[PDB]
């Protein structure tokens, strides 16, 4: 499962998509 966008292990893989909820997205993070 993927999670939100924080800053993190954002590398590896890259989310086109974003998700707007609190103004938050979610980047590829596993």
């Amino acid at each position: 499962a993927c999670y939100c966008r924080i800053p993190a292990c954002i590398a590896g893989e890259r989310r086109y998509g974003t998700c707007i909820y609190q103004g938050r997205l979610w980047a590829f993070c596993c």
